[PDB]
């Protein structure tokens, strides 16, 4: 089977959607849409009755809710329903309001994984987003490989299908070799104008579009154009 | 979302209304691209609108900053006496004033002092010139430094600009995590095209709003910066 | 003698196939089809009476079996008849040890045990074909050791009459590794005019002449298909 | 805002009047781009204008510097004995007779600064050259920023306008101005060009202008531009 | 000046007679560019001309080198038994841990390496020597490359030998300056096609072709074409 | 300023008279570009104009070096005897502590102190007016931070004794620059010897990037290496495409 991202054009680009248990790496530079994209993935997940967990390391949950809320995505209700979770692995990297979930020390991936399996259990999560995974090893690159594979085993085991968001200043040291899929979002200046484009570089378990497709970010999120191709 | 008007000709148009309230905007660019003049113009316009502002100086002493702003027609003195503007001296300490940061070993005193200045004048706009100096010899501390300041500023209702210094040639914005941690990124460029340096601005990122995706030329004048939303740079200036 | 990969087009491109006992480095970036190519190589071998061994360092043998099954390649039958074997050199890398697997390398910090289990596996099934996916994981965090490791494994495998494929992960071909192996086959995925095109090229192959051209190929439901009579210069 | 005339042919026009008083200007370029001749002509024209100048030597011994200048027709001797010109020796302490101003330890700029303050005070200097400031931190780049900022404050606070020579093979953000001298090979020929990247306090030509080094120093052509690899206009 | 004929078709002509005797020639190139074959051809042809030769192996065990040379019709067995050819084993020591007349037990430094080499040159009155590859002697200690190349050079030239130092380059200090000559072998992809070329970058003691010449590797070794040149494709 | 004539065909013209006295000229380029040959032709011509030269050898033994210059029709034997020419052995110490015969020998290259000691002594016994250090790169290649002081220290020495010199600088093939931060700003002159593949052919060319004290050709001139030495063509220009 597959997992329908719900993101206009994407499921057609993946020929049906993301294969189950697959951990997809969404990489790209700043402002390419990785945040809106992965949030949309989870949001659409909810509308289809699929449990979702957002592991934030870049922003605090109260902030994430506000960002999504501005696109017309109110997770608060589902949060009360027990169909959506927000894991705070953010306040730990900046200092010290509680939450159902929180990682106090990311020195090790141990507590990180402990708290993760909890949120998955409580809502029987199906969809998961780690934004971002880069923060777990940016200053400890040799440990990236083990970290990516370990989180992978855990998620796939619980039947979850994942987007790891990778921040790029390549796709990210075994990281791009460890994941099942790779979707790169690009923002390129062409003839004096910035053009957004998406391309599925890798996707274990399926055939997929081999073309670079433009896309726009709108008030209601991302919209990819499967019938169009952008030439850089 | 509510917008903060920069007042800089062309910029609020380019931002489809202005900077979304509480956004931290990274103003990135090489030397002599107009980043300092731009950030000060942003603060001055705020004052004219009744929005108290703070300029955290890490590149020059506040005394010189006041002098330089005055030459553009921006005398902050009348405002400092009204408790509507403030200069934080985070410069002196770098090379051995109501607001002073004595030690930049840790970001702790920097924050305490910034918080002090914020409540003192009911600040709405803040400028840090420049953020790079806070970790340029501490690259690994950049991420947490940017994320901690951002939290303090948005948490106190401020809308800010973080000036980011990049060395000429590099199209970077500031490095790992920093360009990822800010809410917006406005790049000011100075490119040599056919034996001529041309200035241009481009909004690479701005959370909470759509914005022009084109590279617009601009000039630095006696009255500050002026961006031209109706012109684009495609290896040469052209209308629309 | 030639070891036939059985992968459509490959053997013609190798003018017969891989010279026996050769260690071939299969290099490429992520998603270029290296795992599938090497597994297809083992599969075809089983189909022609040649025992094979897949040494996993990137995935657990269980998932590998699954993955190969989706392509129509069920090894389970051969595994019980002593014709195929998976070597778990993965778990040690993550941490878990909560399962039973015949061949398993507990510690990857030394190539000593790795070679022990490999020798035992080759002994047990009389291995003729061996795949290591990926050798890169064995020295990524020890590049100065890569040279010895490649030549060491090279001596073992070749000594036991095995012909092997070492999968190399590229983010060149890998310092001194590209020199240690007998052959080099590069799998590429390049964006040309807004579209990703898959291609293969034989850079090196001690023991034989071979196509000096870049050939397009496709990954399908039944695996890889390479086109010997087609060439991808650049664009078409 | 007052202007300091470099007196170098074409340069003041390009700077739209001259260097804004008290500005520290970084003169950056690779070897043999003309940075030393330029900075020395700057001081010379200054002297021949009643403006006392100091040349801080970190690359050659003052004795040799005096020799290089005289060869172009700039004899500082008369001006030096008259207390209108001064040479600072911060060269010897870097590798191994008599010189009025000498910096014994370059470990850190404190002594460097003191000797510099003395020379300025002593001749009431108006122009100062540091050839080259790169040498003060070539092995300690993390110190470059503070050093540049410290010297800038000392010089500006004393009313001097300076040129820091930067040898290329937060510094550029710290100085007030930046003039790049280039030497590029185009069609089998080496062409010299100058370009003002930045100059706080004023507007200036935004073009790359060609120049020649002659027996009498540098001549820049403000009415010419170097575009592809050709001199146009 | 006295010349040493390589015997490789086209080479001696490109060298205007051949290698100036007593010269050390660095044969540099990436993987699969034909450096081993070229070097071995040089020695084989040397034997056929009554010029004893030595091959210092650091990449493969002398056993395998013998069998690979035979693969091209170069059976050194007849000459060795007659004290005309020698195989130095400076390989096994490289991967830790068989009798070989000439073996180097410690590569930690090159004193022993020089001893063994000195012994072999004397025993056979060697006139041609090949070291494959000299890169392995300092790959992990770049700073020592210069002195090692200069030391080996003084010893070889001191014994009247003419040599070829094979240098392994991946993809792209003292070394190239320390040798007498430099012959680069390349393998480049142009328009979906891999093309082999040789160019004499330096050869002390003589003039030589200043052009890049294409060449082929066959079942009988290398063949260089002095009448062809690579502007970018093969032209006249 | 009196010019030291190189004698090398076409060079003194390109330099508009020759090399300004006391100038330390860095001659750099990749392997096989003709730097050693160029430096020797310089000392040789220095002899014929009745000018005493020294050749500091760090890449070859003085015996081999002599055996190399002779191969070009340059026999310095008669001059070493009249004391009009000297050769320094700074090669052996680089690859061992072995003994041998040579009037001038530098035993330790850890520091440049002895080097100068021996050099000043060598300049004295004869009438050292021309000097060649080949290659200066060897002095600091493993300790790049020392390059600057080493270069300037040797400069002062030679200039202080009225010597005009060439420092041979070895750069790797493909490397653009001349020896890095230190070397290139500290020398008075820089002459680049290039060997570039243009249209399937290697072409030799020279270009003067810097020469304090004089004007000079600003163009790239082709040249040939012959059995008699180097021949640079001042009236020809090579166009590399860069
Ligand atoms: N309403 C909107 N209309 C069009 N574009 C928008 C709108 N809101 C936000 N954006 C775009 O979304 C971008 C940010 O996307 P995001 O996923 O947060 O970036 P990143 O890849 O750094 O995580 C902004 O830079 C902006 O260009
Ligand atoms: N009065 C003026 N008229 C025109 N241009 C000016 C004027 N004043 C300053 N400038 C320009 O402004 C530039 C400096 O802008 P600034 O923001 O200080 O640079 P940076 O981005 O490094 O902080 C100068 O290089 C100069 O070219
Ligand atoms: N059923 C299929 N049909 C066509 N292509 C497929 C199919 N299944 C997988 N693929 C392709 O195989 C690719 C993965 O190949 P793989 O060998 O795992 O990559 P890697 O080089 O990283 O080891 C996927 O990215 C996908 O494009
Ligand atoms: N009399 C002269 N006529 C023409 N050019 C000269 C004359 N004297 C020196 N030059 C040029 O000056 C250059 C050196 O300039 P200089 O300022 O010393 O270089 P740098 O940028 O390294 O400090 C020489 O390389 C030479 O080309
Ligand atoms: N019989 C043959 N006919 C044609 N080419 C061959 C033959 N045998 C080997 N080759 C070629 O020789 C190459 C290996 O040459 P070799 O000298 O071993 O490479 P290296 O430069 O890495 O030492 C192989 O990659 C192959 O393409
Ligand atoms: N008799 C000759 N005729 C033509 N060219 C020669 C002759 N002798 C040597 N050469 C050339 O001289 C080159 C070496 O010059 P050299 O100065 O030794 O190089 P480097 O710059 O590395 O010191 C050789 O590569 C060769 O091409």
């Amino acid at each position: 089977r597959r997992v329908k991202t719900g993101i206009p054009g994407v499921d057609e680009i993946l020929h049906g959607g993301i294969p189950e248990r697959n951990v997809v790496l969404l990489s790209g530079g700043p402002g390419t849409g990785k945040t809106i994209f992965s949030q949309q993935f989870l949001w659409n997940g909810l509308k289809m009755g699929e449990p979702g967990i957002y592991v934030a390391l870049e922003e605090h949950p109260v902030q994430v809710r506000q960002n999504m809320a501005q696109f017309g995505w109110d997770v608060k209700p589902y949060e009360e329903k027990g169909m959506f979770a927000m894991v705070d692995a953010f306040t730990a990297g900046i200092g010290k309001e509680y939450e159902k979930y929180i990682v106090h020390d990311l020195t090790d991936i141990r507590e990180f994984i402990e708290v993760l399996r909890q949120a998955i259990r409580d809502i029987n999560a199906k969809r998961v987003v780690v934004d971002s995974v880069t923060t777990l090893y940016i200053n400890k690159p040799a440990m990236a490989r083990s970290i990516i594979l370990q989180l992978k085993r855990v998620l796939a085991g619980t039947g979850c299908t994942s987007i790891f968001v990778s921040q790029v200043s390549g796709f990210g040291p075994g990281v791009e070799h460890g994941v099942d899929g790779i979707i790169r979002l690009d923002l390129d200046e062409i003839d004096g104008e910035l053009k957004r484009s998406l391309i599925v570089w890798k996707m274990r378990g399926t055939s997929h579009s081999m073309r670079r497709h433009p896309f726009d970010i709108t008030d209601k999120g991302i919209i990819v154009y499967p019938d169009k191709v952008l030439k850089r």
